[PDB]
Formats: C-alpha cells, sequence, structure tokens
C-alpha cells in the first residue's frame, strides 16, 4: 500500500509546504500515507500509524519550529529512528524554516521547549534526553536544506525529492 | 497569440507561491511566460514585457500586501488593463492575504503606499490616478480568492485555478 | 580578432572574479581583448580601445563599487552604450557585489561619488547627468545578477556566460 | 583507490574559491569528491566522509582565517593526518590570506579560536591537543601558498596548483 509516509506535525507546514509535497507525491503516482487527522487522537501511535511506519519503504521528516514541540512529534521521531536502526526505512532529513546547526546542537526555540519539557514529567521519563540524542543522531544523516542548498526555492526541492523517490 | 501569462510581486511570491503556480501550469500543458525565464539577455525589459503581454491571452496577477510598492508592477497592471480595454485579453484575479474589499478602496497597505506616493506621481504624472482607477476596476472584477473561499490549503487553490482555467 | 571585450575597472574584481572570467573565456577558445594595462595611461580611450570597441561582436560590463568611480570608467560606459545604440554590440549587464535597485536609481556609494563629481569639473561638462542617464538606460537591459539569481555561486554565472557566448 | 580530494571551510570558500578549484579539477580530467556533491541522502555523513578520505589519494585543504572554528573540519584534518601517518596519502597544503607562520604557531585567529576552546576540549578530550599538533606538523609541511608567492591573481594560483599536481 503506502510506500513512503512523510511525518511532520500538522502545525505550520500543513498549509503550504507539506501540502505541496503531499499533492506532488500523490499526483506523481507514488502511494503515500500522511497525517490522517488534523485532530489526531492520542499523543501515541495507534495500529494505523505503527503499521504505516513498519510497511513504509521510506520516510520524510520536515524539521520546523513545532516539529518537536509536541510530545507526539518526539515519540514519532523516536519510533522512526528505531525503525531505521532495526528495519530498512530510508530517512531523509528535510530542513525547512529551521537552522540545521542549531538543530544539531539541540538548541534554539526547541531548546526553550526542552527546558520547559525538563520538568518532572520528563524527570520521571528522561525521554527528553533520549529525544535529543535521537535528533542528534538523525542530523548525522544528510538530507535536503531548502533555506541553504537553494535558499530561495520551494519547487526545486520538491523536484529533487521526486527525483529521489521515482 | 500565446497561451497564458503570469504576474506576481517578487518580494513575497517569487519564492513559494508563484513558483508552484508556474510548475502547475507548465505540467498541465499550458505555456506560461513568467518574468523570470521569458527574457533573453540582449533584448530590453520594458519592450519585451510589453510584447509578451500583448501576445498573451490569460493573465493572473496575485495582488499582495505590498503590491502597490512595486512601481513596475503597477505599470504592468495598467498596461494589462489597457489591453483588456482595447482588446479582449482574458482577465483573471488572484488575491491571497489581501481581501478584495481592502484593495477595492485602495485602503490599508495600499492606502499607506499611495500616501507615500501621494505627492510623488498622483498629480505630477496623472498615471497614479490611472493606476488607482484600474486597480479599483480590477478589484470590482471578479476573480479567484483564497482568504475565505479556501482558507485552508494554498495548493488546493492552485489546483482549483488550474482546473478552472478550462 | 577580439570577439567580446569585457569592460570593468581594474580596481576590485581584477584579482578574482574578472580574472576568472578572462581565464575561462580565453581557455574556452573565444578570442577576447581585456584591460591592456593596470597602469592604463589617459582617462580617455586611445586607438586600441576604440578599435576594440568597434570590432567587438559583444561586450561584458561588471558593475561594482568602483565600476563608475573613475571618470575613465564612465567615459568607457558612455562609448559602449553609444556603440550599442549605433552599432550591433551586444551589452550584457553583470551585477556583482552591487545592488541592482540602487544602481537603477543612480543611488548608493556611486551617488556619493556623483555628489563629489557634482563640482565645477562636471558643472563645466554636465557629463555626470549624461552618465547617470546612460547607466539608467543600460539598466533597462536585463543581464546576470550573481548575488540574486543564484546568490551563492561564482562558477555557475561563468557557466551561464560561456553558454551564452559559444 | 580514488584520484583526488578537496577540503575547505564553508564560511569563506564554498562560494568563490573552492567552487572554481573544483571546476578546474573536473575539467582537467581528475575526479574530485567534494563535500557538496559526493553525498547520497540515505547514507551517513561521518561514515561516508571517512570512507571517501580513506579511498582518495591527494587532499588539498585551504586553511582560512576561521579554519579552527569548524570542529568538523578540524576532525577531518586530524583524520587526514592520521591516514597520512599510517598510509602514504598524497599531502598538499593550500593557504590563502593566512600566512604559514601564523598557523604554524597556532597564533592570531587560530590562537583566539583555541582560546575559546581552551577550557572546552584541550584537556576534557585530549583531541584538541592532537589537532593542534597535527596542524603544526601540516604547517611545517610545505605546500602551495598565495599570500606572497603569487599575491596578484587567485586564478593564477588555481592554475598553478592544477598544473603542479602532475
Amino acid at each position: 500500500s503506502y510506500d513512503v509516509f512523510l511525518s511532520f506535525r500538522g502545525e505550520d507546514t500543513r498549509k503550504t509546504f507539506v501540502g505541496h509535497l503531499f499533492n506532488a507525491l500523490i499526483e506523481k503516482g507514488i502511494h503515500t500515507f500522511m497525517d490522517d487527522k488534523e485532530l489526531k487522537r492520542g499523543k501515541s501511535i495507534s495500529s494505523e500509524l505503527m503499521k504505516a511506519i513498519g510497511e513504509s519503504r521510506f520516510a520524510v521528516v520536515v524539521f520546523s519550529k513545532n516539529y518537536a514541540s509536541s510530545t507526539w512529534c518526539l515519540e514519532e521521531l523516536v519510533k522512526i529512528l528505531e525503525i531505521h536502526e532495526k528495519f530498512e526505512l530510508i530517512v531523509v532529513p528535510v530542513f525547512y524554516d529551521v537552522d540545521p546547526s542549531t538543530v544539531r546542537k539541540q538548541n534554539g526555540e526547541y531548546a526553550v521547549c526542552f527546558t520547559k519539557f525538563e520538568a518532572n514529567l520528563v524527570d520521571d521519563r528522561d525521554k527528553v534526553l533520549r529525544w535529543r540524542e535521537a535528533l542528534t543522531k538523525v542530523a548525522n544523516i544528510s538530507g535536503h536544506d531548502l533555506r541553504n542548498t537553494y535558499n530561495g526555492d520551494e519547487s526545486k526541492c520538491i523536484q529533487q525529492i521526486l527525483k529521489d523517490i521515482f
């Protein structure tokens, strides 16, 4: 069924950028499963999300301001990275509206959220440290950085992604 | 005697929206002459633009918040309006993040930009008056809008326009 | 003999950029005549410069901080533009390390020089006004803007120039 | 078992110098693996870089003023030095706007950058000491310089290096 399941929080890019990527991939003929509900229930992953992650040939993750600001987003990133470790999922980082250098050091607005996420909720979980290590490891794999590689394009990055996919 | 044309403001559309619209139009099979690729080095700019506008059929101008700022864009709008007055060139409006009522009264950001040019070219050239009248008429002219019609997906609006051309 | 004679003041770009252009054009096989002497005698043009300008199939002008700061540079630009008007010289503006918008309005550091050039020397010549009008007319012809079209490349612009030439 | 390699600092060489050198090397017929095109999306970055360095023959690193700033670049220099210590990889220095004496003593801008990292990784990791020693040895190693050898044309230096490779 679904070939590559792009994963990004439906907060900012859900209107223009991620919408454009979904439309282009769907039109081009490659089957893909996306964010099922804008009102998605549960910060965890149900059967549908787990099955999509397991049965995805590859995955796409777009890092933005909110891309980790939700605990659901961090958990999904953790599951995806563990899939890449244990399964054959291809992970292609996409850096849109975010500085790759700051994300590498786990610094920026995400650092402010992590400090806010450094309360007793994660002190009873330590999942913030796991998420930060996972993000750092994921940043070790090169991807596409629209704000840097082209710095002024949006359709060119989509063309590159389509060239990689098909 | 060409197929279509495009018009946008480079400050806010040359990066994300206008490029996606151009890609959609090119893929759909209708030739488009944007002011980014339809320009040979040797030939002039104003002359080439006037010729391209004269030989094109359908024009779609996306009026942005700072649309009045670009004097060249205002002149292009005036020329397009004059061509539509003399000949019968296809007219189509595009308006994102700028409600038609705001532009029709030349108010808001348009009002501020005109006030900056209130003593510049309204009376010294009488072309600012013609541009204001043409903008008012084009605003009165019905087109495609997205502030409230779609309001949820820019790519949905692009596909709607592409399907609605013919 | 010489096919296209690139014209730029040997002040800043004579080390890296214009040197790269001269080396690439010479290597590619297109015959070209360049700035003969770094200690060029006379702010006017001798027989060699006039003959090169007349017998050039095309010309290349790179606009930078000093590209008009010398009276010799302005005179050469005037002669080149008059050649383009009366002869078949192809003029391709090149915008390197300069904002095209400011140059269009004849504003910027060049404006400071023009105000400094607005003394009795030009008051007895009025050649500053002629040079400003000539620059404005030349800016009406589109060319290549490395800081904008690519914004991060130097070899790509050279490749585009070579594609245009041969 | 490859032909050559390239090394540069993205802050000051990725735009003008390193690109011209890469174009010259590619045109000359010797394959080059820069850290801008020799990278597949799926595979890692550190692993791919280590493999490429191991399989390449000739490495040319242009030490810039802020060369010490890039920790990844320093690690790459350390790995290249270690490979040259164990194997016999071709070593070639490149130094522009940074006199060899300044880098040899790790002084000037190198001194300031190391002082910023004086309490960071000199004693906490003992790899800053190894990097300083390797930089000192490489500075003692003769290479190609342009501050006083050529001092008049960067492209002349690039052509000199390309001719001097073999």
